[PDB]
């Protein structure tokens, strides 16, 4: 199976620094067949990220409707990303659960809306920290992925990954090995619910605090195929946690 | 009292579609001095959408973050829109109270980063058909316009907009008459707030449905400066109802 490193810049950018920090990626020389690489940038920097970007990389957006077109201001639909050639999205980051109320049920219906238009989809889940503390991770983890594991038409299209919110802001870190062992946990789910053939094509990245100094520990594990990275990848030493994956 | 005119054109729109529409939108001559015609595409669609419009046309986006710029997946901040001079953007609008929860309090502070910003905002606001039935009218539009109304450092930033949810989808029909008699309060409560001065200025916009047929019966009334233009402004007959504020 195929390593993924994603980057999530979030809300942040300025069309200076994009520009920036566009060449300093378009430097790296990899092979896009071997590795899958995807940037995701604002709403509203796609355009012109999507064209300072060297097809090596693939782009996606932050965010979709669960909706479809329709009277829904403010909405991005399934169909419009379709129809720009917007290849993945990003669904249940715990930043849209916890500031804008997103459930479980809102991740399933907009994962269904992004297969039923053929874009690939990026879905996030994970604990927090009381959770944990009550030694509740793999109730918690089972009641997400079932949430919407149903769906997966394409064991390729569909990208998992793991937050650990009780890791995350908390004072708290976490050891590559503490990730292994929910990453293999979350394995067994999808095997013993899809198939082994499906839970050993499916790529689980680790969508916790990662940087240039534990990127390597991270990826050699066996259950951790690559990462959704935040704050590292808006700066040019991402092209260092791209590399520890080749 | 400039008279605006915007087409909101939510959740919809192809890159083809929007290529003709535009084309049609451009053969309308009309004086940007004297008129205010804004359009507000898809977040994904802004650029495209601002390349393909002459200069006279404003251009907007229908939603932005009461958040600045960091860790908020999702979210486009009024920094991010300020760095690419997007001029307008919409708040309020009774999709997002209703579909994502959005408060009088979210409303205040979006409109309070927006204008920390420099950017000129469209506040929605409107009584549902309970709430009319219930002579509650004049009581929910108070307290929505007593919100945020304190923050309009400027009259000429900032554009009200009153959507009749009694009307909107319940097969209730507001007449000018009635339209009127509410705008008539609105720009009281504002003077009453704001100043006489500060009320006769600021545009308060109809945002009920609006179409070829019965726009001039509307902007011709006194307190009617406008429309926020739903589904109509995705047709070629949009320039007609520009027309009719000319």
């Amino acid at each position: 199976r195929k390593y993924f490193v994603a980057a999530n810049w979030k809300c942040n950018g300025t069309l200076e620094s994009i520009k920036s920090l566009t060449n300093s990626f378009n430097n790296l020389d990899f092979d896009p067949s071997k590795l899958d690489v995807v940037v995701f940038p604002v709403s509203v920097h796609y355009d012109h990220t999507r064209k300072l970007l060297q097809s090596k990389f693939s782009t996606g957006i932050q965010n979709v409707s669960k909706f479809g077109n329709g009277s829904y201001t403010g909405e991005v639909s399934a169909e419009i990303a379709k129809d720009l050639n917007i290849e993945y999205v990003i669904i249940g980051h715990f930043e849209r659960r916890k500031y804008f109320h997103e459930t479980d049920e809102d991740v399933r219906e907009k994962l269904q809306a992004s297969l039923k238009n053929n874009l690939k989809a990026v879905v996030c889940f994970g604990e927090s920290l009381e959770q944990r503390e009550q030694n509740k991770t793999i109730e918690v983890i089972t009641k997400q992925v079932k949430a919407f594991v149903d769906l997966i038409d394409n064991f390729d299209n569909v990208i998992l990954v793991y937050e650990p919110l009780w890791a995350i802001g908390t004072g708290k870190t976490a050891t590559p090995e503490q990730a292994q062992l929910v990453h293999k946990e979350i394995r067994k789910i999808v095997k013993d619910t899809c198939g082994e053939k499906q839970a050993n094509q499916i790529r689980i990245l680790y969508g916790g605090s990662v940087n240039t100094e534990n990127c390597s520990s991270l990826i050699q594990q066996e259950d951790i195929d690559g990462f959704l990275v935040g704050n590292a990848s808006l700066k040019e030493s991402f092209v260092d946690i791209i590399k520890s994956a080749m």
